[PDB]
């Protein structure tokens, strides 16, 4: 895909009002990078501890991990990716750039040897594992149900459609890029 | 993808009411196979004549094509695919089987040498070329605007989301299967 096609799932799964909600709800958050950090700490410590080694935090106490370079780097990168993606979708309506960003990010992960070897739709999809923790943990902050016009049901459904579309496009772009590289 | 995942784009782009509309509007049609036939006749004769050779109708007058085996066979297969897909989506809510059907069909086309050689997202996407003629020609039958509760705008938007999702999933499944086969 070039990115400008009419089949863009971010245009199909989300309408204009949905995209505005994604941006406005994300912006309502105070310290979104801190929330992203807390969720990644849960991912590597509680949910998928195989990821500690990947991020170089297999020895760091939970309390030191945010300072370790690969781990704190990833938190920054993931936060920036969500910042840009929600802005493109919900502010500029740059639907092409939003789709292109997600597929480029999916393809780029093929360089991660852990994922090249272990990413597997039959067994573990690590993009799904990570984003599912966001679905469970980020959405209650976004609805205001948890702390650190739109109804709770609306915000929940929109963020689920959005985050599931991020999973599917990163998964598909990764899988294709890996197949091509062989 | 197994098919049962939460990232299924037919569940994300279409809600239950949308899927019911897809099924009810398709069922309102009198002789849907005839309409499918007429649209394929336009595709091969007027829009993408490179396809005449593929379907063995490079000599048949337009008036004989429906009887030629590869061409009339394809019309039957495409009609059955839409019949099953709209039933799965809109009647049984078998969203897994709907997604699986579309990806299996995408993968199966890699066996078509014309597509293996020529299918190309940079240049011509033949699934997109075919389905776009359906978007232009089938939707006015579905809305009742042309001849052979839901508003015209609703029916048009739902069928566009649906048919665009069929294009994207056939395209992606095809591309992956071709890359794997090499
Ligand atoms: C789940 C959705 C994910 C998103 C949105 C995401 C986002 C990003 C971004 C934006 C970058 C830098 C730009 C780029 O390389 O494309 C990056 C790099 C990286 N990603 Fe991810 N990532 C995700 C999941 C994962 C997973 C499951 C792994 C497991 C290995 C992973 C490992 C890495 C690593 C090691 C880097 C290099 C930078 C670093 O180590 O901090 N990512 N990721
Ligand atoms: C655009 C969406 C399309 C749909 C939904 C579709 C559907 C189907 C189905 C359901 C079958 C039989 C089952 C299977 O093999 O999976 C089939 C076979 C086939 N498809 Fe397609 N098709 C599409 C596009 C195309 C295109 C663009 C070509 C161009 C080569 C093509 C060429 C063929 C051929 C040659 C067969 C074998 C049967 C025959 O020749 O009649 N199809 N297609």
């Amino acid at each position: 895909w070039v990115g400008n096609e009419s089949e863009n799932p971010f245009d199909l799964a989300l309408n204009k009002k949905d995209r505005t909600l994604l941006r406005e709800t994300w912006q309502r958050l105070d310290d979104p990078k801190d929330i992203v950090g807390l969720i990644f700490l849960d991912i590597v410590n509680d949910i998928e501890p195989d990821l500690k080694k990947v991020f170089g935090v297999d020895r760091a106490p939970r309390a030191a991990m945010l300072k370790m370079p690969k781990f704190g780097g990833h938190i920054l990168r993931f936060y920036e990716f969500m910042e840009q993606l929600t802005s493109m979708l919900g502010t500029s309506e740059n639907l092409t750039g939003a789709w292109q960003l997600v597929r480029k990010t999916g393809r780029s992960h093929v360089r991660q040897g852990f994922l090249e070897q272990n990413q597997n739709q039959m067994e573990k999809n690590y993009f799904e594992i990570v984003i599912n923790v966001f679905i469970e943990r980020l959405i209650p902050f976004l609805t205001g149900e948890q702390e650190l016009n739109y109804t709770t049901s609306q915000i929940t459904d929109v963020w689920k459609k959005f985050l599931n579309t991020v999973i599917s496009q990163m998964t598909d772009s990764f899988e294709l890029e890996r197949a091509k590289q062989k």
